[PDB]
């Protein structure tokens, strides 16, 4: 879908907070104290003294008696008076609470709930993302001012991690009115209540000497307020840009996403503090000033001090060794339809060493449309890029056009072990997102020799292994995909390696349209794929399409094994149907690949040939194949 | 189970309890012997027994 | 004697609650006695009596406090005060033993 | 001469003796950030100056609840500021400067 930037996600967490802040309290004090369990029990005290106290009061109020005798039936009604006044006054207060607030306080919470839950979404691909970045970084010759920043930011992290994770699950698990916590039976209250009552503890441990001082210190820390200025921004800059970390993405792809998770780190925080005070009493404090200043300063900093600094060149994630060709001269052409453009690569080997390209149009700004993407699969691509026994001329280039261009076909020539291409590129408009189609240029040969002299020479070679070479293995593109404007291949044959590499527009990608606070429209790189030929493939919404089931064991069930994804199930007689044969073309290849958990039965079969089927391997836990 | 309608606020509710218990048997007591005094009318007195 | 010395006490208007409690004593003592007489229209009996179950809740709860303030600064600063100025004394020859 | 502090802190990637550079950090950073959070509280104590003309003017008996309002943010920073705390935070800080 779309990734709407951390201006987005602002706006969308100052809507909740807008939302949450007006509906209701009553002031109502919300105290746990309340034993809130014998709303019933109460109940039968108070009618029983009531009935009491009111005969005994008219038999006095009938007067013409014994007048010490009515001194000490007074005396005896003072008593019972008060005693029945404190009980009826506790259950008034639970009354008052159980029918006034917690009908308003359920409604609020769960309103909050779905809001957070899709602004999450907004960001679950960058929480994973981050993960595997941390996995694969290492802190070797880091220098007192790394240490530094640990220790001035870890505990506070700590906690706003733990607290934003901790209250955004609770308001999930807290039953909701439907029960509305009633007297109506019990162990409703033993166990809502139970939950009722974490949440109160929860909310009222955050007005103290903590908390607001957790949230600012973190900013502080980022902004690089500190005791000497360190941004930890900076810190973290460095240690990204510190090589062994090749994964996908370039340094201000990594060092963006970083902020990412940051800052939707702390406006998390923010919306749940403010959640907690209207979950408490009174005094509501407008943080969305705080929240949107603190955005800001963390903003400009990355804007200022950081950004100028870092490299949009993004190389292959890994590498592998593959057994190629040599009497052959295989060409392969990347072409983006007239109106699309280059937008990153991707190399995989498994069904066999395929290199997919993606394209799409243009947004204003260097921005990408997510409908009008496209996935393009290719052959052999070792045999491209891979010889057998023999060596291989690679001509290096780092090409790139000027500014405003874009690379738009990118075509490989492979003669006689000698591997040059074709890089053309055709003008674009930022301010429109329009991409010209009638001012080109392009680029035949690929070194410095040509470069400088239009020359023939100043290539590389590599001598052919036995196992085979090492060939690029993984994505080609930046975490969010991206019109390049330079490319380039830089092997290294001292090892055996080759390594492809690009220049992207994502700093001017951004820089005009997020860090100023306009509508950000970015993607996050595809793990997988995009498209399919089995039209909802996808299938999540309850709702086959195209797919059909013959049997009621078939089914569609966005539950199927969880409510986390769909996944046809089929159950000992289950069969789901989709005619397919109108879009295969003859004689041609396809790679399938499918999620699968237990053992299904799968068949491509035009009624009299199966093209592919397999019902052997049993998967526990959704295992992905592909043949 | 029993704290599967309390949250071993089984000592707070006690207390209470205990608390309204001796209040009450404290009324009654003075209602009983006020009684016990007598030498009133029958309503005046079977209201009060009442 | 447990005294529960939470601090919650506003414990400076020890004077002002007795003028109030005294007052409303006075007056509620009066009410009820006139309502012991008895004697007396049966709606306007119900009427007084209704105040007096008022008053008697205000002056209760208000003498409650009282009670508390009164009961701490009788029977527990005097023990508290005295324990804690006879842990001063020896808490400092203590000290006089590493002050070097 | 605060900016200043950042013309060294640019420069100040050094090496080859950072234990005690980490070990005095690692113990006065808390005090450190502490205070200069207090102090922020009153940049918000000047917000409360820019909300004084809005309510210097109906000062007549009206503030019984409307600047009893208005600067609770402070009434609360201020009971912050009691009961093994803050000034706690100050005292270690000063005691470590001079190195006790």
């Amino acid at each position: 879908d779309y990734f709407n930037g951390i201006y987005g996600f602002a706006t969308g967490i100052k809507d909740i907070m807008g939302m949450i802040f007006k509906t209701d309290t009553g002031g109502s004090n919300l105290t746990l104290d309340e034993i809130l369990k014998n709303q019933n029990l109460l109940n039968d005290i108070s009618g029983k003294l009531d009935g009491i106290n009111g005969d005994l009061g008219d038999l006095i109020a009938q007067g013409n008696l014994n007048s010490e005798l009515a001194k000490e039936l007074l005396k005896i009604s003072n008593e019972q008076n008060q005693m029945l006044n404190h009980v009826n006054a506790q259950l008034n207060a639970i009354n008052s609470t159980l029918n006034i607030y917690l009908p308003k306080i359920t409604s609020m919470l769960n309103e909050v709930m779905k809001q957070n839950h899709v602004l999450s979404l907004q960001i679950e691909f960058l929480s994973k993302q981050l993960q595997e970045i941390s996995d694969k970084l290492d802190i070797i010759n880091l220098n007192v001012l790394i240490n530094s920043t640990l220790t001035e930011i870890t505990p506070a992290y700590q906690r706003i991690k733990y607290v934003n994770e901790k209250f955004d699950e609770l308001t999930s698990t807290v039953e909701k009115n439907p029960k509305s916590y009633q007297d109506n039976v019990t162990k409703e209250v033993i166990e809502n209540l139970n939950e009722l009552t974490e949440l109160a503890k929860s909310v009222t441990k955050n007005d103290m000497d903590s908390f607001e001082f957790y949230l600012q210190t973190f900013h502080d820390v980022m902004t690089g307020n500190n005791l000497f200025g360190r941004s930890a921004l900076k810190t973290a800059s460095e240690l990204i840009t510190k090589e062994n970390v090749t994964t996908r993405g370039s340094e201000i792809g990594k060092v963006y996403n970083f902020l990412i998770v940051l800052t939707s780190l702390q406006a998390k925080a923010f919306l749940t503090l403010t959640a907690c005070r209207k979950l408490l009493g009174l005094t509501d404090i407008d943080y969305t000033q705080i929240m949107n200043h603190h955005i800001d300063g963390q903003k400009r900093e990355f804007r200022i001090n950081i950004l100028p600094t870092l490299s949009n060149n993004f190389s292959n994630p890994s590498y592998s060794k593959n057994r190629g060709s040599d009497i052959d001269d295989p060409i392969v052409v990347l072409e983006a339809a007239p109106g699309y453009a280059l937008i990153g690569f991707e190399i995989l080997n498994d069904p066999l060493p395929i290199l997919k390209g993606y394209q799409a149009r243009l947004k204003p700004n260097y921005q990408v449309d997510r409908e009008s993407m496209s996935e393009t699969i290719y052959g052999d691509i070792h045999k491209l890029f891979c010889p057998k026994q023999l060596e291989q001329k690679y001509y290096i280039k780092d090409i790139e056009f000027p500014e405003g261009y874009v690379i738009t076909k990118i075509v490989f020539e492979k003669r006689l072990n000698q591997l040059g291409y074709e890089v053309t590129a055709n003008f674009y408009d930022p301010s429109t997102g329009s991409i010209d189609l009638n001012k080109v240029k392009v680029e035949s040969w690929k070194e410095k020799s040509c470069e400088e002299d239009s020359c023939e020479d100043e290539y590389s070679i590599i001598k052919a292994e036995t196992d085979g070479i090492y060939m690029p293995l993984g994505v080609v593109s930046e975490t969010f995909l991206t019109p390049i404007y330079g490319f380039g291949l830089t092997v290294d044959e001292k090892n055996q390696k080759i390594t492809l590499t690009g220049k992207s527009y994502l700093r001017e990608s951004l820089l005009e349209t997020d860090l100023l606070n306009n509508e950000t429209y970015l993607i996050a790189s595809p793990d997988g794929y995009i498209s399919s030929i089995v039209e909802n493939w996808n299938i999540t919404s309850d709702n086959t399409g195209s797919w059909r089931a013959n049997n009621n064991n078939a089914f569609v069930d966005k539950a199927d094994t969880i409510k986390g994804s769909s996944s046809l199930y089929t159950h000992k007689d289950g069969e789901f149907s989709q005619f397919i044969g109108n879009k295969l073309k003859p004689k041609t290849n396809y790679v399938i690949q499918y999620v699968i958990k237990g053992r299904p039965a799968i068949y491509l079969k035009n009624n009299k040939d199966t093209l592919f089927e397999d019902t052997k391997n049993n998967f526990s836990d959704f295992q992905t194949v592909t043949k």
